[PDB]
């Protein structure tokens, strides 16, 4: 049994360094938010980035973070009309039996707009 | 272990509307046709949309059927020449040791021409 | 628990007849790979193609090798500057306890050029 993983960050320029550092930090964010040991519980990540954001493959910062052994892959977005610029999508499916209301999501910079819910109290 | 459920439908215009009623009712049946209980079964669901569909997002139809807590993720469709317009399409990952072929895959609207097998005698 | 599988393989051209049998080859080679006994194993496969490639669905491809009962999706890839073109990418979702550095994913034809770290001594 697996659990959705998910994630977003946003950036201010459709730029490699930018891309990069964004998808690192969160990442880095969702394992620990999650309390995961080693990337050996992550069964697959799959990405998702705006149309805005052509520059940079996500998967190349998770393997700038050693993700070689995670399988990785990504695709582009839907551009709905008003919808947040400059975005990157985490979904990393993992390995685990966490309840699902005890799966921490992690919504990063100006993506925390796209989940007003995840804020609390 | 998992499952993926497939579903498809095809809406008849590009508004919100049109695309978030069908997204509910797809997913509702989806459910209903594999004898789901809880939405704490699905490990995560993916959405793809045809290119000729960008004025809403699957997920936040989802929302609306109060999927908050399932993790959901989207992307575009190959915009394949003849391939039927305005396909909102359905990937749920279902925790459950349901055989591959008791799996039910619900196809709506003219989304059942994608998939002449799934019609039975 | 569930471990992804990745493959990519290229194509010369955008026509059906090269997507598919190069989708055909990369899928059998990816199962061969890991000695998967039967498609019951696979709980989900997702394809992505580039932006180059519009004339085929890889899951049809998938359906001329018997694919019909396991679920299969399809995305674009981002388009990225300098990048490989003419790629179409796999993530198999499979239902097995493998460790995670005993999945051996499957980089044809000129895709190899994607993971220099896959090739070895
Ligand atoms: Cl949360
Ligand atoms: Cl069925
Ligand atoms: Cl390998």
């Amino acid at each position: 049994m697996v659990r959705g993983i998910r994630g977003a960050i946003t950036v201010e320029e459709d730029t490699p360094e930018a891309i990069h550092q964004a998808t690192r930090e969160l990442l880095l964010k969702m394992l620990e938010a999650n309390g995961i040991q080693s990337y050996e519980e992550l069964a697959a990540v799959i990405f998702t980035v705006t149309e805005d954001l052509t520059s940079a493959f996500p998967a190349e910062a998770a393997r700038q973070i050693g993700m070689h052994r995670v399988p990785l892959l990504s695709a582009r977005e839907v551009p709905v009309p008003g919808s947040l610029p400059r975005v990157i999508r985490v979904l990393a499916l993992w390995n685990t039996d966490t309840p699902q209301d005890r799966v921490r999501h992690v919504y990063l910079r100006e993506a925390v707009r796209l989940r007003p819910d995840l804020e609390s109290a």
